[PDB]
């Protein structure tokens, strides 16, 4: 029964991104927008198992994944998420899974 993605290992977690993805483009093929975009966020949580949150930095500020031109300013980090806040948005706080900011 369902490990959560804190508990899979590696080759577990990248037979769960494989799944997604399939799901994912049956979803993309379909039109079905919400079940697409749900699909996206397992998939990005998934991959932020498999990175390293000491790579990142509190006052640093990173490429946001899948979006060019924008840019996270990291506040603070915790598990695999980087609190902070969305440069071209509003200074509102918000939790990122690390696997959307660009690596160094």
């Amino acid at each position: 029964e369902q490990k959560r993605y804190s508990e899979m290992t590696k080759e577990e977690l990248q037979q769960e991104i494989a799944m997604l993805t399939e799901k994912a483009r049956k979803a993309e093929q379909m039109g079905m927008v919400n079940e697409y975009a749900v699909y996206e966020r397992k998939i990005a949580m998934a991959k932020a198992y498999m990175l390293n949150p000491a790579d990142f930095h509190p006052g640093e500020i990173y490429e946001i994944e899948g979006a060019p031109g924008e840019y996270f300013k990291v506040r603070y980090l915790k598990g695999v998420f980087a609190w902070g806040w969305r440069l071209k948005g509003n200074g509102e706080e918000e939790a990122l899974p690390i696997s959307l900011l660009r690596k160094p």
